[PDB]
């Protein structure tokens, strides 16, 4: 019959160190802000027509004072692609959520949360990476 949702946090857990990661960059309307997102074994291309707004809306709020989020929704290509090339079993949902820290808030803040672009974006792992991650 008839169906709703929630908006789930998307923890620390799923950045898991010695594997490359992709990189949230965001630019406040008009120096980004860059939260690493999620470590994956693969790196993240899309259809080149398509672009990343087509299938991740994001949204940043304010949680408190001092803290802020940043909410995002995401369309079933991209959510299952993410989890096709992530490290953490399928971390994904279509509605999740990321916490800032003081420190990252403050910009947010700052910018009245107005975002002006972003993008996500894959980043390589350092010389001790395969020792790293198969090690523990």
């Amino acid at each position: 019959m008839n169906s709703k949702h929630s908006y789930v946090e998307l923890k620390d857990k799923v950045i898991v160190p010695g594997w490359p990661t992709l990189m949230l960059e965001i630019d406040f309307v008009g120096q980004f802000l860059n939260i690493p997102f999620l470590s994956v074994k693969e790196p993240l291309q899309l259809p080149a027509e398509k672009k990343l707004t087509d299938y991740f809306t994001i949204d940043v709020e304010p949680a408190g004072h001092s803290l802020v989020n940043i909410y995002f929704q995401i369309d079933d290509f991209l959510l299952l692609t993410l989890n096709s090339l992530s490290v953490y079993k399928d971390p994904i949902r279509k509605y999740m959520f990321l916490r800032l820290n003081k420190e990252q808030s403050k910009w947010a803040i700052n910018a009245a949360f107005n975002v002006f672009s972003y993008r996500l974006r894959n980043i390589g792992v350092g010389p001790l990476g395969p020792d790293i991650r198969s090690s523990g």
